[PDB]
């Protein structure tokens, strides 16, 4: 029993990072077989953040430019490329730490671990969801930007998520494996924010799946409703619409607890109308919505 | 910027973990050097955890008894001892991917990251407070005894929890890697209760310091207090005394941030007696006491 905010194990990823040093400016790079990945931006003076022309700045560097360092060892840069905001340093030695793994586009409302690393070095891990408006809420300083977020499925890893910037309210946006944003940001150094959030539903569904598994079952009310009115009344709470693959994706959580989803809707219904009267549900005082049904099912049955 | 609970990497104890199996129960081991350290209930059947006389069941055991794998690869056990609540067990290879470590007894306040793991595989991982009661907050299910705790220090690991049981409450509880019990607990299937817990007062603080860092300051007053009138203050809320050498322990957030610790208990002891007024500081409804001035440095300051 106990519910708690789980990251995957990060030794995988851990032996996939390396330094990126162009010129003064340094960073984390994902190293896979012979390609490092990292935010293009490692090309950049503190000046040229403020509105770069990345295509231009990468034409006057060449291999040598770039350092690369995996532990104690140099690595040699022979091949270099930019893909949208991500550059990919060929290097003459193929990391034999590489795990199986695949470049993934995760939706928002989904789960990744994040290995914050600086310098090349791992310093922590934790949980983020990709927030309805493309942002995570993560935790990072200074030289942060090529930390990697990631899911592990067996003995593969799925990357998802390369570190980039940092928004107002402190809240962090970043790429896809492929360089390309999540969200309508940039990186360059400009104003820019984020879009007003929404609750992602599915995922307190599934949070208060996981309070039920636990013995936390006095939200439960004698109600159903129906998904429209359910709906209906959830709009206005800033709570995204649950569609039929939301409760789809919650049948088996559903099943595990003999609860049916538009049972669970009825008590969530009620839980935003009155509030919870200043009781827990899992020692939150709020409702949760950054555990996805799969976190759920992870660590409420194995 | 952002503040989030955060594990340490968890690389270099992942490739410490095995499984045990002994007869036909199962469960995680730690392999260092070529010593396989695990929980002596492995030895049990689900009969004998409900009053188990150890040292008789082991005596019944030779090392043929033990099957150790570590991966796709069975360890051959050589040698076994029983230390308090764990079992050793010499096998004939040793680790080589033993990171530098030592065991150390974490003292109550502090923190260390889990590494959960069912049949010698990692799951997830996770931070943990050894509360004032000896007791964790962890998630486990069944299979996850030998799953450790550690924290890291710059190349060295520091195993501080071994996982043997749960408590009413759904609160987990374990040895130090010597197999001595954090608490007053015994490794028997029988009616055990923690104690009443404490708030742990230098964590509050530390996490109030996190706020300020990340600009969540409107829980700052105007006022300062004497130690004692804060102790006195503080006692009817359930929090620990705060000593000098938690102060002492303070110094650098308050140093960083200009904000006397006196100051801080000034602003704490308001929180205590109005309450938060449906505000939140870092997201939070209540006063976080699970990160300790060390953790908060780590992510407040690199
Ligand atoms: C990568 N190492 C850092 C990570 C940042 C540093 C503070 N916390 C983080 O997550 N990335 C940057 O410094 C990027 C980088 C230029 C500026 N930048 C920012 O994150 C800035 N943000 C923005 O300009 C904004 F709001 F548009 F997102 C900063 C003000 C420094 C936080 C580039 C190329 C975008
Ligand atoms: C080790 N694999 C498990 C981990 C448990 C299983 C459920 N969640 C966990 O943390 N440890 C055990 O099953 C230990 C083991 C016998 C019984 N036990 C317990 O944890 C039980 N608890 C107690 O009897 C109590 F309350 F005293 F702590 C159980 C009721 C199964 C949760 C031994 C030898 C203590």
């Amino acid at each position: 029993s106990g519910f708690r905010k789980m990251a995957f194990p990060s030794g995988k990823v851990e032996g996939c990072m390396v330094q990126v040093i162009c010129g003064t400016t340094t960073l984390n790079g994902l190293w896979l077989d012979d390609v490092v990945y990292c935010p293009r931006h490692v090309i950049c003076t503190s000046e040229d953040m403020l509105n770069p022309n990345y295509e231009d700045l990468l034409i006057r560097k060449s291999n040598h430019n770039f350092l690369v360092q995996a532990g104690n060892v140099q690595l040699r840069v022979i091949g270099h490329s930019m893909q949208n905001c991500v550059l990919k340093l060929k290097v003459d030695t193929a990391n034999p730490k590489t795990p199986k793994y695949k470049f993934v586009r995760i939706q928002p409302g989904q789960t990744f671990s994040v290995l914050a690393c600086y310098n090349g070095s791992p310093s922590g891990v934790y949980q983020c969801a990709m927030r309805p408006n493309f942002t995570i809420k993560g935790s990072f300083l200074n030289g942060a930007c090529g930390s990697v977020g990631f899911n592990i499925d067996y003995d593969c890893v799925s990357f998802c998520y390369m570190h980039h910037m940092e928004l107002p309210t402190g809240v962090h946006a970043g790429t896809d494996l492929e360089g390309n944003f999540y969200g309508p940001f940039v990186d360059r150094q400009t104003a820019q924010a984020a879009g007003t959030d929404t609750t992602i539903t599915v995922n307190v569904l599934a949070w208060l799946y996981a309070a039920v598994i636990n013995g936390d079952r006095w939200f439960l009310n004698r109600f159903t409703t129906t998904l429209n009115d359910f709906n209906l009344v959830a709009m206005k709470y800033n709570y995204e619409p649950l569609t039929q693959d939301h409760v789809d994706i919650l049948g088996p959580l559903s099943a595990q607890t003999g609860i049916a989803v538009l049972d669970m809707c009825a008590s969530l219904k009620e839980l935003l109308q009155n509030g919870m009267n200043g009781r827990t549900i899992l020692g939150s005082a709020l409702l949760e919505d950054e555990f996805t049904p799969f976190d759920v099912v992870r660590q409420c049955s194995g």
